[PDB]
């Protein structure tokens, strides 16, 4: 009986790793306590990031379809590797988008300077890597913050997602955004002008909320 | 130790049987083995389609942002139970977008028209239903059928995906449609028309496609 119960704790250990690899760690107890209420969580003040390839269907040109989703297993287990390195949240990838979260599910006051820290290494990451044919991979980035709802919706294929105006904005920033750049808008600038180094872009048009003025992120302050 | 066994065995199983609902089970295996491979397997003769709610965000005004995930989780599980009427593959429910797809992982010959009756189904199910405020809910949807690519990128948040040319112009179907028409391109016009009832747009501009001549999935032939 021990070699079947050595075995079944075994085979407990490799469906937990998974689940925890695939879902937040309160979200995954959440969805055990079998519990019908939905996930749906209000979150006062949260950074989300969008980074995304810049050109990337005009690949499917030089590269067949394979070897463009092994390009993005390649290039987005490099990102991963960043997330983990940062403590941040990854929610979600869309194609050629990563999506990349501040302040969720464990809220956390710094979550602007943490997600601008994380955009700037991935700058750096990205800037070294190449595509399937050894040229740059060049990436659009922008950054929002402000109040959003995280949570889980339908019975089967199941994530954490979050949803709100900074998700909307963020996404904006990155669409709009020059590709090498850092986008963020007038509201994210504010937050981080006292510990980063950012250079005024101008007024931009937002495909929902109107005319922002927007900034680029460059680095952190000088210590001395 | 008697205790010890009731509750360990119970625990076991809500893994399982959360893990069961999050993954295809062969993908799961391939994610609990060793292998340093990509999960990517080519599948020939695919349908997609993309679903997306129209004006979600305009409707925080009147609906609480967990009443809006709510909404999201109410809707779109009822569409779940219309993937399984149809014997479809649910993808994703992001934002408040929506992938379906047919074809995968079993070849079926009918995997356009499966679809297409999917679809309209959906189409009629949206239009009999309210939001949380009591207005309707207005859908733009998308589809396209080609050779596709699913599985999984990256090492963290393994999900399950579907990508290629189909479910690049099935978002772009979705995305320049007009509210409550099943946009389709001229490729999936061809496939469809000798069962289905369909009417010319015309020629519209794409992303990364150019100029695509598209069409609108009406419903279905008067089988006399
Ligand atoms: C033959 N095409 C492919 C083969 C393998 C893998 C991906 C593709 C492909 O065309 O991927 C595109 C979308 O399907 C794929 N994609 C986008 N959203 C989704 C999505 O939500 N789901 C999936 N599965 N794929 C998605 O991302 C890719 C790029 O989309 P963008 O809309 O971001 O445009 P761009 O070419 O990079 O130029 P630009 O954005 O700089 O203007
Ligand atoms: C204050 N806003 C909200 C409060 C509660 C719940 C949802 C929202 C909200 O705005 O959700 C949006 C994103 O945050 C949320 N979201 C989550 N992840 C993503 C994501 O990756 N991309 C985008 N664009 N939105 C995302 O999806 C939602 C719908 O996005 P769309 O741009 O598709 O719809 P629309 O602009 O209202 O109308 P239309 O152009 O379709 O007609
Ligand atoms: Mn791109
Ligand atoms: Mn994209
Ligand atoms: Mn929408
Ligand atoms: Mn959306």
């Amino acid at each position: 009986t021990q070699r079947a119960e050595a075995v079944m704790e075994a085979e407990y250990e490799r469906s937990e790793a998974l689940l925890a690899n695939m879902l937040p760690g309160s979200i995954a107890e959440r969805l055990k306590s079998s519990s019908r209420s939905v996930i749906a969580d209000k979150y006062d003040e949260v950074s989300v990031l969008f980074a995304d390839i810049v050109g990337f269907t005009e690949r499917a040109s030089t590269t067949t379809p394979a070897d463009l989703v092994r390009f993005l297993n390649r290039l987005y287990g490099a990102f991963d590797e960043l997330v983990d390195k940062h403590g941040l949240e990854k929610i979600k990838v869309s194609g050629d988008s990563y999506m990349v979260v501040s302040g969720v599910p464990r809220a956390r006051p710094d979550h602007a300077f943490a997600l601008a820290d994380f955009a700037l290494d991935m700058a750096n990451v990205a800037a070294a890597l190449k595509d399937p044919h050894g040229d740059p991979v060049p990436l659009r980035m922008g950054m929002a913050c402000g109040p959003v709802v995280a949570g889980v919706v339908g019975s089967r294929r199941f994530f954490y997602d979050v949803w709100g105006d900074a998700v909307n904005v963020a996404s904006r920033m990155e669409s709009t955004d020059s590709v090498g750049r850092i986008q963020v808008p007038e509201a994210m600038y504010e937050r981080l002008k006292n510990e980063f180094v950012l250079q005024e872009r101008g007024r931009i048009e937002v495909k929902g909320k109107g005319v922002m003025r927007t900034w680029y992120l460059i680095g952190r302050k000088a210590d001395e």
